[PDB]
């Protein structure tokens, strides 16, 4: 139950940086089992994730050591600053001295959330034999599809500025001897802190003079690389996982902003080791449960002593060998939504899951929630269309969701606000007498056309409340340029029509009997989302002024049967 | 920057009876100043309460111990569980525990927030001479007047059962061998915390099967002494802290529900010692700074570093005897809502508030939002009334306001959703072309009067912005019984006048040009309050059924110029 902490020792790499750690070892006889969390916001600042994460003092108590990292150039650690690029050899080095220690018994685990989760997909890929499980909560293993662009190929742009600005504020908080500067350049960083959308909204997106000054790689590498070219693929882990046989205790959020790639990771795992899904209704700055106009009810809070517990049994049966230690903990454990109760699974996805097409239909216009659109399971008896104009300077805006730090604690937000613009289609099916579940990835083929060269769409799932609450599930967008692959980008040719991917991640809920499933169809989502141009050309370089409203069209009937596919379960 | 953690001391207290307290002790050659926390939440679980309070792990960097303790009857402690009634023997005994230990310095100071707060006027009273400071955050010290009844003389029925229930699910979830009977009784507490309302509206209110068997304290205590008798009066704190010369530092939450009483602690020991007032737009269960309708900038989240390098030097100051430590740091900082900025002062209550009455008026009836109620600073030329019934069966729900349990993360809440009550009269201002500034303590004195032998008045100060929004700023509640004294109430005769003072605690607030000032004139507040059954008898032990509407009426002219008390601040 006792244990000592040592502050600020220094760990050096292989080019002779050294990085800050702080030592949590229990009074222990001989050598203990090790985590490690590397993080970003100050090693010291355990309070400000720890309520995101776990009780992990428990597991210094009952005899681990912990073992908490400044990543490189921040706070007491040495080096420069730049994401991503230096965390799999910072990792690896970081790893090795831990298993040199006297107090180290060769076994060494990890957990985090958010970066302190991807850092460990970082650290896993480096094949160190004693690092024997990773416990990666919220997490990525594709920097491109989560956060900072996605599998549309448009870009978060309210997570990127939103972010940079918080380690913006990060690194002039910390600075030994402020400069004379800083309290202008902090007042421009509150101002993004309190209107990301506004900072969003500036034309030219790339000529940021503030964050491009404060961190280059914001501009150097996000905005100027579109494309899932090289310089993502340096980063992405994600191709490496299947080679990898390290346990996975996979935390996400359906709401959470990297809810996608998290799933993504626990199926490319879940084949070669021991490997444990858990889902919650939470976004990333809200694990409560309770939202503006959603209540998920108390057992829906993030379960953190529960975690703590899980966490536990991972590590002991991983790192201390506890061959019973995971006895009756599920594979999969998620929160479903709709009967708002947690249930186990015995896979994800869930076996029996029936992949049911959704077609768009009905008779007139689609045009906003007071349209005839429809959904239905038979395909459309006629040949129409819908068609709107989406001005790249009126957006449709987001609304709850997977945003991070625009309004990013919402997720399950009502879409009333926005269900009367022209540029909102809408599709519902006939009010439910039969509850029907949807657990699963979600997807949408749709039939589109554009007067312009390249466009954006966007669908989203609703659940429409009998009371008239129309809550978002889980949306996805299309970047038309985008369309067959995220590496190699064409345009598109005006007035003809292609079907289309739009990936819209995953959820679960159980739509109740009384309720309606809904649809909505557009060509923007900002600034979840970046506004597409309508031009084809550089989208983060264009003036608003230059860029062209666009005539987009949603083709639906027995020739062109646009439809969302929904995960139906049925028990 | 180095230190060491031991688990579960038992230190004994004068009945025999041990505690259970862990030691942050730092690497030193002789003794140190010592902090105290008293927590019935498990001194383990430090990420649950710290992030509403400081980055204390600092303070044992820098040198000083911390001892966090388990209150008696919980957790790894000894003895029988009871809130208040031990905590003044038990903190007295402990700090003369800590003062003999070989790692003291002789000096002790305390930190925490609301019962971790409570504890600390309940450790100042005792006299020991080693205590040298205390940091008091949302805390009381008068159980009565917050957070059980109010200096109204009504029951907070939602804070009482909420509160109560995470008491009993913390007796069975901390239980070393699980009864049989644990999750029936689980459930039902459950259902509690999904809605406190639901249980607060079961009658009679004093039938609490489940809550009195597990927690009988509730009954025997809070519900069976709805008069400030002398068993509340045993366990208050504040007749003896103008005897105190002890230095605080003293937090509070425009929104909290203890905000009342923790301004009028600073104001009973400012004179006698080094006071510290720090005063957000926060509540119980939200410090973020946003609410659904109301958003106060990133500034207002709870500046929890700020406020650790404050109590730091605090410390300093008085544990450590550095006289300039507390240089260039304010007396009084509030964050003054409207502006939604953080301003320093040198006193509380601002020198030069101007007390200023605003009147009632208006021609025809000021129910609802639509009324003809105004507010001005000239006497109401006509002497007219208004009148409502009020119906216990339909009490006016709680919106926003010092909430604890029930939808407490939402204190600016908009008002318009019971705007169009008949029994919600509304006054207010014409539109501002100046703004006004109301810092300070809040009260009404309302000409009333009643059919029956005793009812409620409530009052409520609201900001109507220029979109609609008509948010809640504080409210204030009478129970006609206790218009005198809720020590000894008398009934009163039905359709007799009376002048009676309404105490809506306080806040800080400009009201903008474009905005209008808004009081709500009611008679039911729920479950904020409870109701009252307008027939004199004990509440808590009648049947809805048995309780009785009243006629009520709210008298306004020149013989009768009832008004609302507002702080003015022109600067």
């Amino acid at each position: 139950g006792n244990y000592s902490v040592a502050s600020n020792v220094m760990v050096p790499m292989r080019d002779g940086v050294r990085l800050a750690v702080d030592l949590y070892r229990p009074d222990a006889d001989g050598p203990v089992p090790v985590l490690l969390v590397r993080n970003p916001y100050d090693k010291f600042d355990v309070f400000a994730w720890s309520t995101q994460s776990t009780n992990w003092l428990e597991f210094v108590r009952d005899g681990y050591a912990v073992v908490i990292q400044d990543t490189r150039g921040l706070f007491a650690s040495e080096g420069e600053f730049v994401p991503h690029v230096d965390d799999e050899a910072d990792a690896e080095d970081t790893l090795s001295w831990i298993l040199e220690q006297a107090w180290c018994d060769g076994n060494v685990g990890m957990f985090g959330v958010s970066y302190l989760g991807v850092t460990q997909w970082q650290a896993a890929v480096s094949g160190v034999g004693g690092l024997k499980a990773i416990a990666p909560s919220m997490a990525s293993a594709d920097l491109y599809r989560a956060p900072w662009y996605g599998p549309g190929g448009a870009l978060s742009v309210e997570a990127l500025l939103g972010w940079s600005a918080l380690i913006g504020r990060q690194l002039i908080t910390s600075r030994s001897d402020a400069r004379p500067e800083d309290a202008a350049d902090f007042v421009q960083l509150a101002a993004i802190c309190n209107d990301v959308a506004g900072a969003a909204s500036v034309t030219p997106l790339a000529e940021q003079p503030l964050l491009g000054r404060l961190i280059p790689w914001v501009i150097d590498q996000v905005v100027d690389h579109p494309d899932n070219d090289e310089s993502w693929q340096s980063i992405s882990l994600f191709e490496r996982l299947g080679g990898l046989a390290t346990p996975a205790l996979i935390t996400a959020g359906w709401y959470d902003g990297f809810v996608g790639e998290s799933l993504r990771t626990f199926v490319a795992v879940k084949d070669n080791a021991d490997a444990r899904l858990v889902v919650g209704p939470w976004s990333h700055s809200n694990l409560t449960g309770r939202n503006a106009d959603r209540k998920f009810g108390c057992a829906a809070t993030y379960p953190i002593q529960e975690a703590t517990t899980m966490h536990k049994a991972f590590f002991d049966r991983h790192l201390r060998g506890e061959t019973d230690a995971l006895a009756g903990v599920p594979k999969v454990r998620l929160f479903v939504m709709g009967i708002d109760e947690w249930r186990d699974e015995t896979d994800w996805p869930l076996p029996d899951t029936a992949y049911t097409p959704f077609y768009l239909g009905g008779s007139g216009a689609a045009n906003t929630s007071t349209g005839g659109g429809t959904l239905s399971t038979s395909i459309s008896g006629t040949e129409s269309a819908d068609t709107y104009l989406y001005d790249p300077a009126d957006p449709v805006p987001s609304l709850g969701g997977t945003l991070l730090f625009h309004n990013g604690d919402n997720g399950p937000a009502d879409q009333r606000p926005i269900h009367d613009r022209d540029d909102v289609l809408c599709y519902s099916t006939e009010v439910l007498t039969d509850p029907v579940e949807v657990t699963g990835t979600v997807s949408a083929r749709l039939f589109v056309s554009s007067s312009a060269v390249d466009t954006d769409f966007t669908a989203k799932l609703v659940d429409v409340f009998p009371d008239g609450r129309a809550i978002a599930l889980c949306d996805g967008i299309v970047r038309m340029r985008y369309r067959e692959t995220l590496v190699n980008p064409t345009l598109i040719e005006a007035g003809e029509i292609y079907e289309v991917a739009i990936d819209m991640l995953a959820t679960s809920n159980v739509f109740l009997p009384g309720h309606r499933i809904m649809v909505q169809v557009s060509s923007s989502n900002f600034p979840k989302y970046d506004r597409n141009s309508n031009t084809g050309g550089v989208i983060a370089r264009e003036q608003l002024e230059e860029m062209c409203t666009a005539v987009n069209r949603i083709h639906r009937g027995p020739e062109h049967p646009s439809h969302i596919v929904l995960p139906i379960i049925k028990r």
